[PDB]
């Protein structure tokens, strides 16, 4: 899913370059479908990917929804991060819910 | 060797900040000195991370200013990664620790 992610931050750079709003519509696309992929192998990094391109659209939309679905994925991340015992990964997933409210 | 440095460090800062023994801040700042520079020849932007983690926890329960620098000092090394790999995850991941350093007290 590398090249899907890799896609979906460049789309919402041109998204937000251009005003094509299209543009973020596709790259939302390509993060459900990551985000889908993510949550059903139990995959903190992939989630971690997904979750900073998230914070990326709220600081240039503030949409309410996509922080929303941001913290979402936060409790997922923070549930496998204790699952597995990575205490690391539990403290990156605070140091982004800090960058959540902060792109508000 | 390092992953299990690291994680001895975190758990002697969690041991320190249970029981108050400072000394245990100071050896698991002697492991971390150690480890900062294993990681950066490694390249391996994860070890990088976790050993700034630990240096983050170290500040808000010590303060110590030397600690905050080089917690600095390894973010200017996992930035540099980031450019050479094209790796923008990298790129936030470290701004995302940055912030909590510039807020500690
Ligand atoms: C991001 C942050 C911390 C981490 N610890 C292990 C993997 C990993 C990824």
């Amino acid at each position: 899913m590398e090249e899907e992610i890799e896609e979906a931050y460049d789309l919402v750079e041109e998204a937000e370059k251009t005003g094509d709003t299209s543009l973020l519509k596709k790259a939302k696309e390509l993060l459900d479908k990551v985000a889908e992929e993510a949550t059903k192998s139990g995959n903190p990094i992939l989630l971690i990917r997904v979750i900073i391109i998230l914070i990326k659209i709220v600081r240039n939309s503030g949409d309410p929804s996509v922080a929303a679905l941001a913290r979402e994925l936060l409790e997922k991340l923070e549930e496998i991060a204790e699952k597995e015992g990575n205490r690391f990964i539990e403290a990156m997933g605070e140091a982004l819910r800090t960058q959540i409210e902060r792109a508000l």
